[PDB]
């Protein structure tokens, strides 16, 4: 069963990072919603949310092999998820507005593909900028451009 | 300590994947060399080595959150470091050979980003061929031109 299988891995691999920390995980179909709540949540999500997407990785690329492409995994705590995505679109509009008015390019933070594409769907038609992604790894990250 | 360390985190994160995974660690100064032996080294080591860079990649940011950025941690299981390098620079060679005759681009395997620079480094300064990173995450690969 995909949902006792993480139950019991992810279980397990926070109980090494936190012994407060617990999970609970509901099944939307093809989504698996994971929750961490107790411990010390500021440090499971780590420097800008480094240490909660390296243990989601870590559960997808497990759960994958032995339950195939189908379902997807979703690891959240404390509502990490919501304020990052409310940020990161905080961080395109004033860089839209920084960019347009000194004419020099700004590189945003290293954040991962997701909200990479997120930063270049909501400038997309911006008519003062333009963005694209540089750098290479955990150093790749969006660049506004003035048009 | 941060061998200790591992061989607790580490240590008890292999137990989650294998039973039979034993770990040994061993310190360069600021490398830590991490050897993986017993279990199936081949479902810890996962399709082209994403499972064990995801268990190395975890273990990464968690010794880095508590014992700074100096040291740095190499995973490795059955000599799968030396074969990988070595296969990565024969699709180097064999990808400038294929690309140099049939006149059209190659687009390579998705690889992490120290793979991939090792195909720019070979192919720098190949007098048919010419690199360039595509795609984002974990589909960006090396695209082989002709020049």
């Amino acid at each position: 069963d995909p949902r006792a299988f993480l139950e019991e891995f992810l279980g397990g691999l926070l109980l090494l990072l936190d012994p407060g920390h617990r999970l609970e995980v509901r099944v939307e179909g093809e989504t698996l919603k994971a929750e961490v709540k107790g411990g010390d949540l500021g440090r499971f999500i780590g420097k800008e949310g480094r240490t909660l997407r390296a243990v989601e990785h870590l559960a997808r690329v497990v759960l994958a092999r032995r339950f195939g492409t189908g379902y997807r995994l979703v690891l959240d705590a404390a509502g990490y998820r919501s304020r990052a995505e409310a940020r990161i679109r905080r961080l395109a509009e004033e860089a839209a507005l920084t960019v347009a008015m000194t004419g020099e390019p700004l590189h945003l933070p290293p954040m991962p593909p997701g909200e990479r594409r997120i930063v270049h769907m909501l400038l997309k038609n911006h008519p003062r900028v333009t963005t694209e992604s540089q750098g290479e790894g955990e150093e790749r990250h969006v660049v506004v451009y003035p048009r």
